[PDB]
């Protein structure tokens, strides 16, 4: 992996916020 897994939001807009459900809760 070594990559991102979630997105830090920088603006105020209608946006589904991405996170990789697996790898995260996989611990």
């Amino acid at each position: 992996s070594s990559g991102q897994i979630s997105i830090q939001p920088t603006f105020s807009v209608q946006r589904n916020l991405p996170f990789d459900r697996p790898t995260i809760m996989a611990a």
